[PDB]
């Protein structure tokens, strides 16, 4: 509260690691899926379905503009992209496992990173 400040996070190296995660993501061979934004006109239902879409590129526009005011506002946005995939996916489908096997990773490396 008002001048009683809890010890918090170094937080300086937050930036650098996040963007080391994502380029981890990016480069894993199930990201396919996720590397671009969903093609809105190609890809029947998809704009009407899903209210926010969201993209590993897009992602990375964002942490490279200053557009996540901290690391919560990042992991929030990875979730989203997975979220998203399971709504729209079948678990079984390709699409579908690729994400399960990406959320896997990404939270492995969060929790290790960060945990
Ligand atoms: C990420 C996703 O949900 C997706 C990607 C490409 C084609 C498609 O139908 C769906």
């Amino acid at each position: 509260s008002m001048s009683v400040k809890k010890p918090k996070r170094d937080d300086s190296k937050d930036l650098a690691l996040c963007s080391m995660i994502l380029t981890e993501m990016e480069t894993h061979e199930d990201a396919w899926p996720f590397l671009l934004p969903v093609n809105l006109k190609l890809v029947p239902g998809y704009k009407k379905v899903i209210k926010k879409p969201m993209d590993f590129s897009t992602i990375r526009e964002k942490l490279s503009s200053g557009q996540y005011p901290n690391l919560e506002t990042f992991a929030l946005d990875v979730r989203l992209v997975f979220d998203n995939c399971e709504t729209f996916n079948e678990d079984d489908s390709d699409i579908g496992r690729a994400g399960h096997n990406m959320r896997k990773y990404f939270e492995k490396k969060w929790t290790d990173t960060f945990k």
